[PDB]
């Protein structure tokens, strides 16, 4: 309870206040870093709230963590001091399941994430709203030279789960029409890698004063209200494939109505409060599927990046001290953003 500092929440009330607590020596496998930058994603709204129920406080948020690495083990391979290094949503795994084993480490049932969550043996992990993280090499990814740390700091995870979903249901091929539902942090994040991977991007919204960025800014070729049913109807049966990014209940039966039949995939990449209905008669109709996705894999992630730097994809930000992060979680509960906070952690995170 000394070496680190950061902000924590005490209650589900999610009001965060500063927090000071020890992170673990170096040992031969580790990385430390100075947090530089740290993202804020749904999650971690979700996490403080405790949406779900599961999280217990103090809670440190934050898990797209970019830094400067200051301290690496005997036993490491991959890193140096002074590495421009990332951290994503994990710091643990099992490290001997199937999963694990063949790089899936997103799916062992000891996974250990970044935030809001516990080792083995007990100990709570501190995510990235703090001075200084430690991860074993292993969970580690090299940002490239020429992406910025703040700017690359949320691929680490709506970067990573876009492209893995991608990647994983057969939708990153050119010429093949992604919708991508929700214009938020995710969605601008998924219209840019479905535009670098070469496919027609419509996106399908409920904000038309949103239409602008959609076209102009992001570059998608075509823009859909949801509840706009007869533009909708005129865009039936379209689609290879749909990104969900919302977070919030909301329709699937529309969506569906977009894809393909015998052919289209609606995949889900945000996690509401409730679940929505099953449309199984449309599925049944249709031959039609849901799947849902969450980050990938480390390798996947640094392939992710590797790709994102190739094709120079940053997220869109809104960098913010580290005392608006109170502010920031109620805007970012009304999607007020444009189109991801970030953290300036090196800058304004200081000691109480
Ligand atoms: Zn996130």
């Amino acid at each position: 309870a000394e070496n680190t500092f950061g902000w924590a929440a005490m209650d589900s009330s999610g009001v965060l206040s500063p927090f000071t607590f020890s992170r673990r020596a170096t040992g031969e496998e580790d990385v430390r870093l100075k947090v530089l930058y740290c993202g804020i994603c749904h999650s971690d709204l979700g996490c403080i709230k405790n949406e779900w129920g599961w999280c217990s406080y103090p809670l440190v948020p934050g898990h797209e963590i970019v830094g400067i690495a200051t301290e690496v083990g005997s036993k490491v391979t991959k890193f140096k001091v002074g590495d421009r290094v990332g951290v994503g949503c994990m710091v643990g795994s099992c490290g001997t399941c199937q999963n694990c084993t063949q790089n899936q480490e997103s799916y062992c049932p000891e996974v250990i994430m970044t935030c809001a969550s516990a080792y083995p043996d007990g100990t709570p992990t501190y995510g990235g709203f703090s001075n200084q993280m430690v991860a074993n090499e292993k969970f580690v990814i090299r940002i490239p030279n020429s992406l910025p740390l703040d700017a690359a700091a949320p691929l680490l995870c709506a970067g990573s789960t876009v492209y893995s979903a991608m990647k994983f249901y057969g939708l990153c091929s050119q010429g093949l029409h992604l919708g991508v539902v929700g214009l938020g942090g995710l969605g601008h994040v998924a219209v840019k890698f479905a535009k670098a991977f070469g496919m027609k991007v419509t996106v399908i919204s409920t904000s038309l004063g949103k239409k602008e960025e959609a076209i102009n800014q992001l570059g998608a070729d075509s823009f859909l209200i949801n509840t706009d049913t007869e533009q909708m109807q005129g865009a039936m049966e379209v689609m290879d494939g749909i990104i969900d990014t919302v977070s919030a209940l909301h329709p699937i039966e529309p969506l569906l109505g977009l894809l393909k039949s015998h052919q289209g995939k609606l995949i889900i990449v945000g996690l509401p409060n409730k679940q929505p209905e099953l449309p199984v008669f449309s599925l049944i109709n249709g031959r039609k599927m849901i799947g849902g996705s969450a980050v990938g894999g480390v390798k996947e992630t640094q392939e992710m990046i590797d790709f994102a730097a190739e094709h120079n994809i940053t997220a869109d930000i809104e960098i913010v001290p580290m005392d608006y992060v109170n502010t920031a979680m109620e805007r970012l509960e009304k999607g007020d953003v444009k189109f991801r906070f970030v953290i300036d952690v090196e800058n304004t995170l200081v000691a109480a």
